[PDB]
């Protein structure tokens, strides 16, 4: 039911006893606690994974614009299928229609509803903090067969919903929305999307994926609490350098040293008297210290690795975030592993879910911030095509028709050659008439 | 016999203890990155994870010794 | 693989040497208090006369004749 009819198990065979028979709760990795998406809400305020969360969806929201409407290459873009395939007059127009819908997230333009931006850098951030996306549709009401519009829903709030036997349902309402522990609505299958990021097969999990917050947790308190041990010099005390002792044979009266004290801040205090030297005739005096000569931060160190390695799980460079890699420099590649999976899943996302409403000839994909590999796909080219590659062939090979002028192979040398030849053989054919005049 | 069988059904699968279904070859694949020729083995393959054991205890209970400052 | 991995000797005095049953139970408490990750960074407290911990081998440990057998 989870996937589909199958012959094997891939759903926990007995349910959990506490969970409610509608659907099947989402829990830790250890099974620990029943109740996960509470405890990563408290997380979500972090502000190293938030500045991680704003730095990605700032370099999302630069492709988020349509291609054809921008002077240069950056945006998105939809197309047919086959690349080879020419378009159409009717197909361009219902393709431009298409990628109108997909940056108004409707049919028509409405203020009160969020642009394409505004729901990738959404989406970005239920990525990056559950691993679990969800966007409701609207179909039309006058014809369930077509759609009007999409929009983001939390996915804390979603769950698989299950049969009176407790298993996964497939068949009509599959996502359930709860609230407080209250069932509200549920979806049907094509009318709610489910995006995992990072999925699972053991049968604990029950296909919910695992969000690198749970990972990092026990590094996300040890940086909270070092972060308030090192605040703790400031906000609480024991900020004194020292202890000035005066030996005498009777503690002075509290008037003694009240006046003792109106002396001190009449001639020392402030920048008034600073440079000046007290003088004090008791028997002996010590200055004890308390503290070291000057301080600074502590932990220094594990901060950095802390942070290094929560920055590995999530695949970004710690450098972006302002701290030193422990190992390497101390950003094209850095970019391939951290940007380019992320648009390739929303890609991948969008593509399936909206595109399929419309029909499977079409495809939505991301384009440009790739020139150098594009250089290097037309260096490829240009150094084939030198001994191998006719021009006419590259042509034909990239869904284009061939330019009349013969299939060249491009080179001064072999022009000559063929042009020699030809010349050659023109001198020899024309031989035929002497041939013929003898007769 | 308990030798391990070729024709017809020849993996199954094993839930808490119990079997619950089995498999022709042609129905399910298996595919093992680290074989080893040893009986002891049996054809199974070899995790990285069982020669790093010692090694990831180590470094849990570094990491656990480090935060128990705080 | 052999001895001589001493750190040092913890060295306690007394008019009388205590008796052996004692210095187990002083072994006791210090293994349920201190021994391995579990207290580790705690501190004991001893109400002796004097103290002192003696050094049998330096800081931190290397290798010997390093520049000899290159």
């Amino acid at each position: 039911s989870l996937y589909g009819q199958q012959q094997a198990y891939a759903e926990p065979f007995i349910e959990m006893m506490d969970t409610n028979p509608e659907f099947r709760d989402k829990r830790s990795y250890m099974k620990n606690e029943h109740n996960l998406h509470d405890v990563l809400k408290k997380f979500g305020n972090n502000p190293i994974l938030n500045a991680i969360i704003l730095t990605r969806s700032n370099q999302v929201a630069m492709y988020c614009q349509p291609a054809r409407y921008s002077e240069k290459g950056l945006g998105f873009e939809v197309r047919l299928r086959d690349l080879d395939a020419e378009p159409g007059r009717k197909e361009k127009e219902e393709m431009k229609r298409i990628e109108d819908f997909i940056v108004n997230t409707g049919k028509d333009k409405d203020v009160d509803r969020d642009s394409f931006q505004t729901f990738c850098k959404k989406i970005v951030r239920d990525t990056y903090i559950y691993d679990q996306v969800n966007f409701e549709k609207v179909f039309n009401k006058n014809n369930k067969t077509k759609l009007e519009k999409f929009i983001a829903v939390d996915p804390s709030t979603i769950f698989y919903a299950t049969d009176k036997k407790g298993k996964i349902i497939k068949g009509g309402k599959r996502f359930v929305q709860v609230v407080d522990k209250r069932v509200v609505a549920s979806f049907t299958s094509r009318e709610l999307a489910m995006g995992i990021r990072n999925p699972r097969t053991e049968l604990s999990s029950s296909g919910y994926g695992l969000s690198e917050v749970e990972i990092a947790m026990k590094e996300f308190i040890a940086y909270n609490n070092t972060e308030s041990f090192n605040d703790r010099f400031f906000s609480h005390g024991g900020t004194t350098r020292g202890i000035l002792q005066i030996r005498s044979d009777q503690q002075q009266s509290q008037h003694a040293l009240e006046n003792f004290k109106r002396e001190w801040k009449s001639s020392l205090s402030g920048i008034n008297g600073s440079w000046q030297i007290p003088v004090v005739m008791a028997d002996d005096i010590k200055f004890v210290n308390m503290t070291p000569t000057a301080n600074d931060m502590q932990f220094e160190k594990w901060l950095n690795y802390l942070i290094n390695i929560i920055s590995a799980l999530y695949g970004i460079d710690p450098a972006e975030i302002g701290f030193p890699n422990r190992g390497g420099a101390t950003q094209q590649q850095s970019q391939n592993k951290g940007l380019q999976p992320l648009l390739r899943f929303i890609e991948d996302l969008v593509n399936r879910h909206i595109i399929s409403e419309y029909g499977d000839k079409y495809t939505f994909q991301f384009v440009g911030g790739d020139t150098k590999s594009a250089t290097d796909k037309l260096n490829i080219l240009k150094l084939e095509t030198q001994i191998f590659k006719t021009v006419n062939e590259a042509r034909e090979e990239q869904g284009k028709k061939p330019i009349e002028g013969g299939d060249i192979i491009l080179d001064a040398s072999f022009l000559q050659g063929t042009a020699q030849l030809q010349q050659d053989k023109q001198y020899n054919d024309g031989k035929q008439k002497e041939r013929l005049q003898m007769m």
